[PDB]
């Protein structure tokens, strides 16, 4: 039942090594026609190896990840803004609306001087697998600007995001592009672009995610990533470890912005001992572990006073503070690792700690935080990894909810909401066992992970004639 | 009360006879608009015959009639499009937008070389009383061309649906007309049109029925006749037989394709026991019915194997085939029939058999199965005749829950489309029984479904203004 | 001035001072787009030219900073089926850089060369030589890496359909006016007519470059070559004490259609067309009308050299591998830098009073220097060979009016524009002090003209 095969060049089953050439003639190709966008064309790689597994089955699938690769449409454009003393600011906006086949460009928005073309880009390719894996409708896209907030007024931030709306509702819709918050776009940019839409398109819709509860936005929210990576390594758990759970586990969790905060909540929820959290400053560590009353205490001091996770023994006689060391140092048994901070924060030595503490599962709250090396310790010591791109989707999971509110003109309790992303996590990862199966690479959540995204995404872009 | 009472030069009761005769004029008047559109004039003739005591109520329902039959709009256009040997085609599209009063004009595509105004006019008219009598908010509608996929490559008949499609996006939407599938459009060319659509209009919306599951499609499409039909008649037979039910039923059932598989499983459920599938070669019986299993292989045999029925006997020893014959004829006793498999399939020799053999109630899965003599039959011995225009409606009706899921941007499970779908079918079954008790007789549900969906239209566009 | 309050740099500067902010404004735009080498050297060249209005006032560098960052640009997947059947994904461009005159007007160009920096250079520079049109058109560019060569008929036909099925939505006659360049002739634009106006239900002026048939204009091939001689004509009488060139030898280079019309034109205002040129040598004859008709048929049909027709002429000379050839007005219209400073002495001694660009950047600077001490106007290819953008911008006012005009119309009006474009250069050279400095005078022209009405409009 296959009408498109005639379409693509390349088919049929492919060598693992004859699958890499492929790669890097794939990869050369990307390269010529962006020589100079290095975060997109290393994106792309990892991507592309990622998907290997399946390319050996038919090389068509690599013809149409390509096809993929190229943004369905770009919108660049200049911003004109009056700042409070007086003068003319310009800055440039982008909206990259990158695949549509499952669902409106959905992504969010980042105002930050760093921004730029190649790496809105390789974040919204990445975010069309990520958005798929949710199994909600939705495709995948980036957008933002140059613009940085930092040391600006709030009617200096007001007049450039009404000026950045200005032109990109043009482009945007409830059902073409619903963009949300990034870096630099939080609840005070969101208000204040929802405002201009509102008044130039004369319309009360779900054109943005992220809004305020009071007018159109949804519970949950906030605490969505950190829920939902719980609720993943909870299912994985049960499912690939013959039953077990989170009760009487001690969760080694780094990192203390909302991401470690809610998922610690989580965790104490399903039985499961919080012991640490961490910043770049250092590690705390509760040998008892924290309590939901103790996490409530480390919340207010990270997201009111934005202090360091040392300022936690103030408040606790028990707690031991460790500079300049990761929160894989500590010295007890843990048998849950979940890197909740940043990219490359667990490398080779610290998986190679964790494995002899007795680590028996990962979770990736934050992107990319296992090095490659750490994921080669675990995958020898038989120590699952769950991917980030599965495992910490619930924060977009949640902003599909957010829109499936707006279309349906009604709030849904919290406890709705919180039911809608569990069951949302149960069926991702029921989809990463079974692409892993069918392909041969058992109990591989990564690959997994990798193959559940890309293929709803492809099968749906040839049953929509690829175009 | 009647506001619209001065709009009609037609009003009042009327005998049997003077209502004849009005029909006769209305008849006429249709004909000398379009003489030579057949199949259209022995539509409203038809429509038009079922309706006498409602007429005879209030002559204002024969002038609400013909009004009706005149469409809103009725788009014709060229389609353009190159064949793979790079030779221009030119074909003829047609969009019938019959009536919008209760909702968005629905109905399929047909691809077929016997496509024309006329036959279209036919089904898009019939449409929008079926439509009604889903109790969704659909009107009704048709469309297609004579474009004839036979012979056509895949990407011929893709290059086809997007020209289709460029002109069909100006005069459709989800709000306004939602086309589906029918003869010559199945999913390749759904998905092909969708893909059109979406680019052109840069949104994805609920324009299409009959979508894949991965994007925007429903749970239960497959099912959804069959289901449809028992759920139905367990209905009448609860209502009407004083809590009578399918449980310990023999049921004959005529076909043996998608219809009859799925009322069968559904039947079994129910706890009747299904005894009969039929094709055009003979039909197959088994003297203790035939279980979800054997079922199972009779599908296997049907829609991959494209065997006959006689293949059964191959994996039963119980089976038994006789040729040429109809599942009609068996020589057993028989509680329900459910004829499945084409229009006047059940003629009056065949209706004084199952009297003979008790059967109680027949369930019209294929449209108009019982011959107009069988009927007659029928009424004389008290066997209630459920009309297929209701009772086959279930693939409409899953087509209008998809409309609903589309709206709501969030996919329902299987089990909540097919409790949606027996909640359907059970309101539509007390609504017939209600207008024929009101209007002609009590059990005359054939009566009841022709007053029931037309009287739903002629008062909301009375209502409405009539306009 | 109403948007003074606006501008953070204000006020007069010295030369010195001015080369300094200008530095600071490329490194800036390096910056912002570190890898756009065309782009950043067409910013470049661009500034240099301003630089005695930036003199005057700081401020007008600032806002050519922000006129620097196009209003939108839009890069969108092309998908198309080969006649092998296999799918095949292009990307096309449209940069919509300034709207403050008018719609935003440019060609498109299909080649497997093009990218976002080249489009953006062209498109820059387009706003100022549309705005010295004198008519209301902006600027932008745009096209597609699609390489037409090796492509069928039908190929390109299923290209150019899917291509404007995108570029539609962003395109119209009071909007954008897309035309031709190079990949994108009559039969691109013929295509991309088709499918917009089945698309958007429409027949209007959203393309130039249209056939006379639906839309199009008369002069369209002859409106550069034409506006050459126009131009450089009002220059003579204004500048050199009514001259005219009527009597004057005429060195022109190239055999296109520049080259040919220009030469036709001068015929028409009485001057000798002495010379013609290839790749392959130059000849010289001490042209008739008659001989011209032979050249453009010789060359346009046979595709021949120019020496093929030395043959066909007893008179002409050929000399293999224009400017050399001795003899008692040069107009370049080949290719650019075929002017050199060697080439500029041999015409100063040969005493050529004025040099007119059909080509892009015929002169060199070096030879540029040579003429100003010789005290020989330049007038610059920016304005002469505008011709063709004017009439694109005639063809858009013929489709507003719903009115085809004759070819006696449209050649009128084009001559009223060069008419007022050599008048609109001359009188900005003297008011910033460079008096006769055509070129300069044309830079400072078409800069003002937005520069002035984007402030109007609030700069937005
Ligand atoms: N929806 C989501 O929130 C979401 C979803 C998916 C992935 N992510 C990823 O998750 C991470 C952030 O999660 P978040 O929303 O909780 O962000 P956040 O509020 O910035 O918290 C990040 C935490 O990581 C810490 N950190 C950074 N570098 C560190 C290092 N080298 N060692 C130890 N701690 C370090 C930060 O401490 P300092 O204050 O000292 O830097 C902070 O406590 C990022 O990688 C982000 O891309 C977030
Ligand atoms: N499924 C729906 O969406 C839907 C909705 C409303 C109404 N219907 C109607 O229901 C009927 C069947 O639908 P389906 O989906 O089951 O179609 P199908 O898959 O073609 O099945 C039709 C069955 O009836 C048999 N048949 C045809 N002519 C026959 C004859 N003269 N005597 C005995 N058997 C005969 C066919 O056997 P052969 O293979 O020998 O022909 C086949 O087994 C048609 O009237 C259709 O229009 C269907
Ligand atoms: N036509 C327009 O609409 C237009 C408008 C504005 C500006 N221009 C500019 O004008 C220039 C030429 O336009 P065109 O219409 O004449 O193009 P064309 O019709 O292709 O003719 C160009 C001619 O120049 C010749 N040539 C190339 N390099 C040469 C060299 N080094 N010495 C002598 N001759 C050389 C070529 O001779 P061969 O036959 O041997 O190749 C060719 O015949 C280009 O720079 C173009 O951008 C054109």
């Amino acid at each position: 039942s296959d009408y498109t095969r005639s379409l693509f060049t390349l088919s049929g089953p492919a060598t693992a090594s004859e699958v890499e050439k492929h790669i890097q003639n794939a990869i050369e190709f990307v390269k010529r026609r962006d020589p100079d966008q290095v975060q997109f064309i290393q994106a792309f790689t990892e991507v592309a190896n990622g998907l290997a597994p399946v390319f050996q089955t038919d090389l068509k699938y690599l013809e149409i990840f390509l096809s993929l690769s190229e943004p369905e449409r770009v919108i660049t454009f200049k911003v004109p803004w009056v700042n409070d003393a007086g003068k003319l600011m310009i800055n440039r906006g982008f909206r990259v609306q990158f695949n549509s086949t499952l669902g409106p460009y959905k992504g969010g928005l980042r105002f930050h001087p760093s921004v730029n073309l190649s790496i809105l880009k390789f974040l919204g390719f990445e975010q069309i697998f990520k958005n798929s894996l949710t199994t909600l409708a939705m495709g995948g896209g980036k957008g933002g600007s140059d613009f940085d907030p930092k040391g600006k007024s709030d009617n200096e931030v007001r007049s450039f995001c009404q000026s950045f709306m200005t032109e990109l509702q043009r482009h945007i819709g409830p059902d073409t592009d619903v963009p949300a918050g990034d870096i630099g776009v939080g609840e005070r940019e969101i208000g204040f672009m929802y405002g201009q839409y509102k008044r130039l398109s004369n319309s009360s819709t779900g054109t943005l995610t992220g809004k305020d509860p009071k007018w159109g936005g949804s519970f949950i929210r906030p605490q969505a990533t950190g829920y939902g990576l719980v609720f993943f390594v909870q299912y994985i758990l049960n499912d690939l470890h013959n039953g077990d759970s989170f009760k009487g586990k001690r969760v080694a969790i780094s990192g203390s912005g909302n991401v470690a905060q809610y998922a610690a909540d989580k965790v104490i929820d399903f039985g499961g001992i919080p012991i640490t959290f961490s910043d770049s400053s250092g590690y705390i560590y509760e040998p008892n572990g924290f309590t939901k009353e103790m996490v409530t205490v480390l919340m207010e001091l990270k997201n009111i006073q934005r202090a360091r996770v040392s300022e936690f023994l103030k408040y606790s006689n028990t707690a031991k503070f460790f500079p300049n060391k990761k929160a894989w140092d500590v010295d007890t048994n843990v048998n849950v690792a979940l890197p909740c901070a940043c990219e490359n924060e667990l490398d080779k030595a610290d998986a190679e700690m964790l494995v002899k503490k007795g680590c028996i599962i990962v979770g990736e709250g934050a992107n990319m935080p296992t090095t490659p090396e750490a994921i080669s310790v675990f995958k020898a010591a038989k120590v699952t990894v769950c991917p980030g791109k599965a495992a910490n989707a619930g924060g977009v999971a949640v902003s599909g909810l957010e829109m499936s509110q707006n279309s349906q003109r009604e709030k849904w309790t919290s406890e709705k909401v919180l039911e809608k992303l569990q069951d949302i996590m149960k069926n991702m990862s029921k989809a990463c066992q079974e692409a892993a199966a069918k392909y041969n690479v058992h109990g591989d959540i990564i690959s997994g992970a990798n193959i559940a995204g890309f293929l709803k995404v492809a099968h749906s872009y040839c049953d929509q004639g690829c175009v």
